[PDB]
């Protein structure tokens, strides 16, 4: 497999995932200044901006490593927030809508 088309695919996929996060609550790192206890519970914070940075730093050379960090966005949010919150529901919705985006993107990677 060639690097350039793969990274083009991942860029598109990340844009598509970001589109599902309509409130943009996962666009940037959880502000540790406003959520001071966040690192007490969450071992590896993740967000779409950080994913973009990782993508361009060649930290995603296969689909699984890409998907693993997306899954962290979801799981961190489910872990930190109570079930009766907007944030928790948003993570559930992102898991649902994102999974479909991921399945289609992976099929296109596998054709490479
Ligand atoms: O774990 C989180 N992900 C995205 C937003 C957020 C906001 C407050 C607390 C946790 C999170």
């Amino acid at each position: 497999m060639q690097l350039t088309p793969f990274l083009i695919l991942l860029r598109k996929t990340l844009e598509q995932l970001q589109e599902k996060d309509t409130g943009n609550i996962f666009s940037e790192p959880v502000p540790l200044s406003e959520v001071p206890d966040y690192l007490d519970h969450i071992k590896k914070p993740m967000d779409f901006f950080t994913m973009k940075q990782n993508l361009e730093a060649y930290r995603y050379l296969n689909f699984d490593d890409f998907e693993e960090d997306f899954n962290l966005i979801v799981s961190n949010c489910l872990k930190y927030n109570a079930k009766d919150t907007i944030f928790y529901r948003a993570a559930v919705r992102l898991r649902e809508q994102g999974g479909a985006v991921l399945r289609q993107a992976r099929r296109q990677a596998e054709k490479m």
